[PDB]
């Protein structure tokens, strides 16, 4: 097995890594081994004096606090967002733009960004007067909680992978991570896309032709949108991966609707197993959310993302062709 796993980890720099095979081959530890691989690949253990055993201990505890009984928002999803972010960090239009602290902030943010997700939406948790929504006053309920858990687990035994950062490093990292995770709230998609379009309209390059980011506001905005794109990258992946991500999100929404049934609440969109239209939902999802976002990202990093935009469009075509 470990030879086969090691073989698959050779694709970690590739869009469309078989994240599901890696989950099998690593014994349901995709998040731990893809993070480990990426930290070695970016030489982050030595840059930040992260002890290897501390890194593994933390990664396994983090992976544990993703719910294995949740169909979509589990550790496989987290592994895939970490790995997609890692590919997007390497894009040529971003070369040498981001410090190693920002690279670590982004990768860390991706890893924790959905931890302890209960498999239901913010709105469901607001609507059922959950403790989470009560704790967080109905605003970015899950995303605040993923942050709260991601950081808290650093305090478990031999889990503080940031123990050797400077105090100023930790401070900057923490703020960047919060700023990134809070931006994965889907209720902020339109605004984040709006601001990203504005950045593309006013884009500035360097003498190297690489993107020019003067200040925290612009730099965190690019990392926010990057991890957001990675979060919304399932329909840009090879169709065999895309389809399995759809099967998983559909099952999670369907389970939520059932909970909405046993409560007399109305069923949210796309959550009713007796009134589903999965293909048309994917096409609408691509047309109104996913393709607008990625087209904008593609203009930002043009032409670095063309093959990704290609696959999205092919996949969009294909989901259309299966519509009755
Ligand atoms: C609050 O904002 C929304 O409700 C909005 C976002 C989105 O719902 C989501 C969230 O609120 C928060 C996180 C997520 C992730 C996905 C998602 C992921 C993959 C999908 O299909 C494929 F890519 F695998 C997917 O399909 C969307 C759909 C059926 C209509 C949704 O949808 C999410 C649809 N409506
Ligand atoms: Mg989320
Ligand atoms: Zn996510």
């Amino acid at each position: 097995q470990e030879d086969v796993l090691a073989k698959e980890l050779e694709d970690v720099n590739k869009w469309g890594l078989h994240v599901f095979r890696i989950a099998e081959l690593s014994g349901n530890r995709p998040l731990t081994v893809i993070m480990h691989t990426i930290f070695q690949e970016r030489d982050l253990l030595k840059t930040f004096k992260i002890p290897v055993d501390t890194l593994i201990t933390y990664l396994m505890t983090l992976e544990d606090h993703y719910h294995a009984d949740v169909a979509y928002h589990n550790n496989i999803h987290a592994a895939d967002v970490v790995q997609s972010t890692h590919v997007l960090l390497s894009t040529p239009a971003l070369e040498a733009v981001f410090t190693d602290l920002e690279i670590l902030a982004a990768i860390f943010a991706s890893a924790i960004h959905d931890v302890d997700h209960p498999g239901v939406s913010n709105q469901f948790l607001i609507n059922t007067n959950s403790e989470l929504a009560l704790m967080y006053n109905d605003s970015s309920v899950l995303e605040n909680h993923h942050l709260a858990v991601g950081f808290k687990l650093l305090q478990e035994e031999n889990c503080d992978i940031f123990q050797n950062l400077t105090k100023k490093q930790r401070q900057s990292l923490r703020k960047m991570v919060i700023d990134i995770v809070l931006a994965t709230d889907m209720s902020k998609h339109m605004n984040l896309l709006a601001d990203l379009k504005t950045m593309v309209e006013t884009k500035k390059v360097t003498s190297s032709g690489v993107l020019l980011l003067d200040n925290y506001s612009d730099r965190i905005q690019v990392l926010q949108n990057m991890v957001h794109c990675a979060d919304l990258s399932n329909p840009t992946k090879p169709l065999q991966l895309y389809r399995q991500w759809t099967d998983r999100i559909m099952e999670e929404f369907f389970r939520q609707g059932d909970r909405e049934r046993e409560r007399g609440m109305e069923i949210s969109p796309m959550c009713d197993k007796h009134n589903a239209s999965v293909e048309k939902s994917q096409v609408g999802f691509i047309d109104y959310i996913v393709h607008p976002l990625w087209e904008t990202w593609a203009d930002l990093v043009h032409p670095d993302a063309q093959d990704i935009l290609d696959t999205l469009e092919d996949n969009r075509e294909w989901y259309q062709s299966t519509i009755p």
